[PDB]
């Protein structure tokens, strides 16, 4: 295993967010995208630009050689993404890409993490939760429901029963509630957020990206039917190219 | 987020008997809106005959039909028994079963004391588990010579994870609140005392809420396990919605206006 | 195999119409119940009532144990069921209803099936279909959809590509065309129609109930998922009741499975 | 009430968008139809990684025209629709992805070789107009490849699992006629009528509800794609909530800082 | 690809030591042949009879000499008529062939029919003789096939000829079965063999990672995780077979920092 | 329910080791049977002739009528397995270890890694010493395992543990394990076999058939048709152990037509 030295060291980050308005989108030299929505005045909720700049970033993150994880999380200590305002239902978009990225991709989660927000932090394929962390859906509550990913994905999350209720009552959870029933990763305090986060992204950096791929694939394949198998199958097209018979 | 104030939740609640003709059930309505039907058989700890499941498919096909109704609770009489099983003294609950399954309004299950083999399956048929302290909980069938293979093991599965849903059915054991709490299988665990209060507090949080959000997201879980009969539930809610719209209401108003459908009025989205 | 003489015996219907304003009900001696929709004045279109009147006949026929096999059609020669016209949706009920009948239903279809009509001779198990018969989807051009098992489940029937050409333009198919996609069973002359389709009954009739049982869940199984599994183990567990463990850990004092082979 | 040959067949006024594209023609028609052209006639219109990159940029116009309710996809000339692959390597499987998920009928129009990848191409598409000279196939197996995704379990979802096998394990090529029927493409016309049958075809979807169509796109797919098919037909199912007054009243509680009343909607069985 | 390779003499060599039930042989080009050999029951399959195809099937899939398999039936009246009734392995005979990581071929002459229906079905492609007929039993005998007996038929002939086939258990004849995507072709009696190893030797030609990796990828649209173990067992396969996948044993602390981390 | 005396009696293993070189093999007179990899020197990996033996052992107890529950363990107190050792057969032993009619108890000790947690993940049941470590490997040395893997456990722990476990590759405690739901219980490593044998004496008292259809209705909610297969295989077993499956047998053995009118037809 890597050494908790090289581990917890320092991020030489490089920011990339010319010409977006909603986020910030920052490179580290090791290998990590950090994709950062950047409203803390609406407590980052995102609106349809918002969706679009990120999907630019994460295509950005995909296509780039020396990225091998991407962050996404939302700018202060108070919100991850507290939901969509509030083309029009672009993150439909958005939540695609997140799960077709041959790439892990890791929630980074201070404050509230609530409604289209909560989506997308199930979403992604890992999360790490700040002390402070909430989470929760509101869709019965504001008009409207997220029965694609947002239903049958965190089902395959936190289980059925668990599923039901944090749909049909829309309650808030706080970061241990989520923690017990499976929904996170881990829970640090606020102030090693983004230093855990950064060591999860650097143990997995340490590993085969080839075989990370395929295992985001065949995870995928579980709940995605033709479309998973298109997935993991492609992946298999592309180790027959590299190989003689191929 | 303006949620429910304490105060509205926890009202005193009046339920108004609409028993007549039902022999071992009883089935109560809420004007708030929560049907309940209770399993009324507490000498044999609330054991289902064939009668029983009768009599609680005609209950639910009337909360359903009850515009008034919002959210149903199925329970069982007294405090130390929500449901035993089948009564071993034809297999019509798998047709209950499937009417749980498909009621585009939440289903409660309120458990107090024990839920066993047939009634464990019942519980987990519903949408939610509110358990009171003293609730135990396991299957019965290898014990006993049956099986329950459809949602009894399948949808377990899908609550409690595919290790313990092996444990469960494999050596029929009973588990105690704390354990069916810790394993995902019930939704929280409340004083006995509180069993109802809590249980009708949870059933106005969701009566607050929209109810047709409330029945595509359950008919968006089921799809998750159900296959084409879950895509029948997601996709006749969309149909519903669809009818809701100017477009999805041309066809109607074309037909009574003698005249041919024009979509090209409407427009198309990304 | 049976005799054709007998297969093309003549039948004898009893009416078990009573009470019905929308639907005829009718049952022959040997096991056949027939609904037939009785709205020739609309094409045989259903509405609410309708629906719930052949709920109702079809959970009699389920529970009739005279009854293996149910014949779903329209009166008259020219419509099966031209569409819809409990409560405004109560057709998906049906649909259910038709899906988990343990019994094996036929489509006997003349002249028109279409649009919510045509959704209900898919949902039965076979479609005899007579020569003059008319089927297609309607819901894109009146401002509707099927997008259930009007959708998937036609998809099993007759392929991505026919099943989206079927809803996506909305055309009328002919007899022959339907059968060269595999829509239906069986095509044959209107005058026969009844007849082939008594034939086709009394075939299914021979036959054991329990294996016909089986084999429409473990057929439904390829398609609804833990619904699907819920009729499949169903009938498993049925006929485990029968056997002497099940009756034995019944009848247990501890019960005593020893007596009982572990087999491969 | 019935489409109407004169109007089916009417002549198609096609304006030409191909600004800026290297391997592809991009038009539109007044009417509605989008039509994208792959133009490599010098190599069977095989496509490489640019031509893929370019027949996204497209089909994303397409979806976002509100003008477009039909896509037309096809390859210049009379002797190609497809004929394989050769912006990265694999960038094709985007634009499967892209072809599914679009929530406009996609209809492959095929005049001559449609091969390999290009074979996947029409098959992903929603239907296929077929001209008298089309022939079909796959050749991984012989190129050192395979398409294992939606190259294969989709098309057992077309041609059954007998034919599906045979068509990968042999590699052989199949003429029109036994296209159609094994219920690969959805008809066969004369190669002169191939553009005219196609249009007939497009005008007669685009009569009809786009809404409708929409819906049932995402419920054929969702008989495939599990979950990822659940998101195209509950994300429909919310675009729908939305224009409802149930929807709206929640969204304006939420606005103006007060508790939803639901209790005016009907709760239905 | 060339008529004078495909329709080529073949050279059977016997490897039929110790089978009382069976016939299995090998050609010099790579095709092995399993016959059932019980033509006086109309081969019908015994226990004895599904362990030794069950053997034999074995010794197909790990000899590498083998590219395809044929299943087949001794003389021209019956490929198989199912279970012998004068008497469940057969299941697992089911798996094997379902789990064969090389093509499976019925050469089906005559009666296929019941579990010797199932049987074909379940064979990656079937040729029939023009003599060739098909169909169920099971609700006519006392019993059913639920798995791929139902499943799988539906996947080739669709649901409602699916039930057709199984409710009323009639018989069909090849043309009947060519119609419904029963079979792959229907060709003379005669030449039965010698269309069957012309299509077993056009797969020959073709790459057996390839026909592998599809055969995984099509059970994988049918058998839920356990086709993904298939066809994920065949990208693993593949992986080690690369420079990244061998940085692991060439190790044995292994450096995949050089591979590019690609879209 | 079984007695506490009954459910601790002590144990008298049988060896039947006879022929194999990597792993023990011993079956109890009550109707266990154990199979423990006996490589202990390289912490009980396998190399393909272990599997070879594995699947043997496992054959010879899914066809003794005399076993009703099968345990797989490793040799000592320090490893299960830590998988493979530095093919595929062991892609035939996941398949095996799945579609055995009888229970399959992981009990491990130790170490149970890459290949080897695998292993335990396929069993139906894992009692874990409060010694035991578990984790994949495959992504730090050039493998994976994408098939029940990956999905099965993912239908064990969740989606969102599954992408953990296998994207970091780190090693969890018992206690880690029993609080994500991967093993079913954690007991002092002194009382493993103890508490082993208790859980399968409990199952041996229960229907073996019932037992058996229930692990294939389990396998169903995974393995699609390949689980149908399962299930179904089940009903028909117990079909023809009815009048009616029965009738339809004699007749054809009779060369008469089938009577089935006289069996009722249930709603």
């Amino acid at each position: 295993y890597p050494d908790e030295a090289m581990l917890y060291a320092p991020v030489e980050w490089h920011d990339c967010s010319e010409g977006f308005e909603d986020i910030r989108y920052e490179k580290s030299t090791d290998g990590i995208a950090k994709i950062t929505i950047n409203r803390p005045q609406v407590r980052n909720a995102f609106r349809p630009l918002t969706v679009k700049e990120m999907i630019q970033a994460l295509a950005d993150a995909r296509y780039d050689d020396n990225i091998g994880v991407i962050i996404l999380t939302g700018a202060g200590d108070k919100a991850f993404c507290s939901g969509g305002d509030q083309h029009h239902l672009n993150v439909l978009d958005f939540q695609r890409q997140i799960r077709t990225c041959p790439k892990p991709v890791v929630a980074m989660v201070a404050g509230y993490s609530i409604g289209g927000g909560h989506v997308l932090h199930m979403m992604c394929d890992l999360t790490i939760a700040a002390d402070n962390a909430i989470f929760g859906q509101t869709g019965p509550k504001v008009g409207s429901f997220d029965g694609g990913w947002g239903a049958s994905y965190m089902a395959r999350i936190v289980g059925q029963k668990k599923a039901r209720e944090i749909w049909f009552l829309c309650r808030q959870y706080d970061a241990k509630q989520a923690l017990d029933m499976g929904l996170v990763n881990t829970v640090v305090p606020l102030a090693d957020l983004e230093k855990e986060t950064v060591r999860w992204c650097r143990e997995m950096l340490q590993n085969s990206p080839m075989a990370l791929r395929c295992l985001k694939a065949a995870l995928n394949a579980d709940c995605d039917g033709q479309a998973g198998l298109q997935e993991l199958a492609g992946n298999a097209t592309m180790l027959f190219y590299m190989t003689e018979e191929g």
